[PDB]
């Protein structure tokens, strides 16, 4: 283990504040300019565009183009042009430090798994919900395929063995993967028809492989808003915030090019530029940064230790999601 952030301080403890709850979405092949908030000529956010509070970030760019190369950098401490995806597994990540300081660290899966983020702590601190075993929510869809919205069911379970101290949450989206993004979404998110049900993306109308995307970003936007909810149900006793960054974008088509993958040297703009939304209760008194501020997943760490009031002196010139 290499460390990075032995250093770490947190300024104040929850025993003599109040204690912080955040949830960050782990996103899946979401494209910024599919999102409606970023000029999108669809509403693919409609519950999200509803909450007071969000704020939308129009210009992010990922580390990579691939949940392996993406997600540990996300949490990595050494930024993208230092960062190696092949030596990250035993690197120190934030993850670590927050759990070194206390956080208590949830990480449940609906996708993969972590990518290695989650492998130094407690396997008990890492849930596979793509399961019937703990995922509520399988059977509401032809494919009984489990959905994302059931990582949230028994969260106050965690919650309750947790009370009075800090809390991380990751919630790791299925999300928009491909390609088969008509199996998604359940019925209620068709709202864009008719939608290409292929796993050969080419061999599809282009109108509908668009259709099928937007629908899942749709379940997408649920997924989210009920994720704040959930959130607001405990604004009295913790100070609440909802972090959402996409790993990478999605080709669709343009120049032939489907799915992602491809190495940062030649890859298109459409795989790197993804979505970012920061929701808080009025309460915490946390402030993002401006809207079109240029930012990249090099911000998320920093972000994740400004929540719980760490400082550390490798990102401390960092930029972040908040002030
Ligand atoms: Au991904």
């Amino acid at each position: 283990t290499i460390y990075h952030a032995k250093d770490a301080v947190q300024a104040t403890k929850p025993d003599m504040r109040k204690p912080r709850l955040v949830v960050f979405v782990v996103g899946e092949t979401a494209r910024a300019d599919h999102v409606s908030f970023n000029g999108y000529e669809r509403d693919t956010f409609p519950q999200l565009a509803k909450i007071d509070g969000v704020t939308n970030f129009s210009n992010v760019t990922s580390c990579g183009t691939s949940t392996a190369y993406s997600v540990p950098c996300m949490f990595s401490y050494l930024g993208a042009d230092e960062y190696d995806v092949d030596t990250a597994k035993y690197q120190e990540n934030v993850l670590d430090t927050l759990d070194r300081l206390g956080v208590s660290i949830l990480w449940r899966d609906n996708n993969s798994d972590s990518k290695g983020v989650m492998d130094k702590l407690p396997k008990a601190q890492f849930a596979d919900y793509k399961s019937a075993t703990n995922n509520a929510i399988c059977n509401t869809n032809p494919y009984n395929e489990c959905r994302d919205v059931g990582m949230l069911v028994g969260l106050d379970d965690f919650v309750a063995a947790n009370n009075g101290k800090d809390m991380l949450i990751m919630l790791h989206q299925m999300g928009n993967h491909g390609p088969a993004y008509f199996k998604r979404y359940d019925e209620k998110f068709a709202k864009f028809t008719p939608v290409c049900e292929g796993n050969e993306l080419a061999k599809c109308e282009h109108q509908s492989l668009i259709n099928a995307y937007d629908n899942a970003l749709l379940a997408t936007d649920d997924f989210i808003a009920q994720s704040i909810q959930w959130l607001q149900t405990h604004s009295n006793a913790y100070d609440v915030s909802m972090l959402y960054v996409s790993d990478h974008g999605e080709s669709l088509g343009e120049n032939g090019v489907y799915l992602h993958g491809m190495p940062n040297a030649f890859a298109p703009k459409e795989q790197r530029s993804v979505p970012a939304f920061f929701w808080t209760d009025k309460q915490t008194g946390i402030t993002p940064m401006a809207t079109d501020t240029v930012l990249t997943h090099d911000a998320i760490t920093p972000t994740l230790l400004k929540l719980f009031d760490v400082t550390a002196d490798k990102v401390k010139d960092r930029t972040a999601f908040i002030r």
